[PDB]
């Protein structure tokens, strides 16, 4: 029970404030939802946690659909689990099969992506909330205006971004960023079903660095232990 500037990292806070009131009205959702016996995921204190590293070091964005379904796995950050987390859920299983086709690193050891939120890599997801075994239970109930905010509002500095946009809610993003210091990159979702149908080979963490570099910006070190 905070306002903005308490819920978010300080840019953020700023970044955000056209939405801080929609921002409560979903917090009175969640409370309703509570209310009526329904659960959401992930737990309150981690809805806005891709929000709690600093808007001003954002270089990528990665952008998914809604948080993991299964509770004990989603953790505020877009595909991210616990470090003590496995199996690892099959989108990430297949993400980080392409983070070694495509990097040439080792597997990781766990399915913390905490590292590249820390590196500048926004984790985001088009809706922020879920019911449980429920995908996409809470999409159109009123989050995707504050992830537009978000977005908007990295797309507006005067600094290159670079998007990488998993599935179908994502792409709905790319206009949105389009002016010339954001460049987008798409592709099918890493889940099982769809990942056949082009995730895998996308090579996109590669492949937003050489556009990063291209535009004058740092590459995002991807290394995860
Ligand atoms: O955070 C997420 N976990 C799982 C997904 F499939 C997704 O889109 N985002
Ligand atoms: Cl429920």
């Amino acid at each position: 029970a905070r306002p903005l500037s308490e819920l978010v990292e300080r840019g953020w806070a700023a970044a955000l404030e056209p939405v801080a009131d929609q921002v409560a009205h979903m917090g009175q959702f969640l409370r309703a939802e509570i209310a009526a016996g329904r659960r959401y995921l992930p737990a309150g204190s981690n809805v806005l946690r891709a929000f709690t590293f600093p808007f001003d070091n954002v270089r990528v964005l990665i952008v998914g659909q809604d948080p993991y379904p299964t509770p004990g796995h989603a953790v505020g950050l877009s595909f991210s689990v616990a470090p003590d987390v496995r199996p690892w859920p099959r989108s990430l299983a297949n993400i980080f099969d392409e983070y070694t086709a495509d990097l040439g690193y080792p597997l990781p050891s766990n399915g913390d992506l905490t590292p590249w939120a820390q590196r500048g890599v926004l984790l985001l997801n088009r809706v922020l909330t879920v019911r449980p075994s429920n995908p996409a239970s809470h999409r159109g109930k009123g989050w995707e205006a504050v992830t537009e905010c978000a977005i908007r509002a990295l797309a507006a500095r005067a600094a290159p971004l670079v998007a990488i946009l998993w599935g179908r809610d994502a792409s709905t993003l790319k206009p949105m960023l389009a002016a010339g210091n954001c460049v987008a990159i798409e592709s099918p979702h890493p889940s099982p079903l769809s990942a056949s149908r082009g995730f895998f080979g996308s090579r996109p963490f590669s492949r937003a660095n050489e556009l990063l570099v291209g535009m004058g910006a740092e590459p995002i070190d991807w290394r995860l232990p």
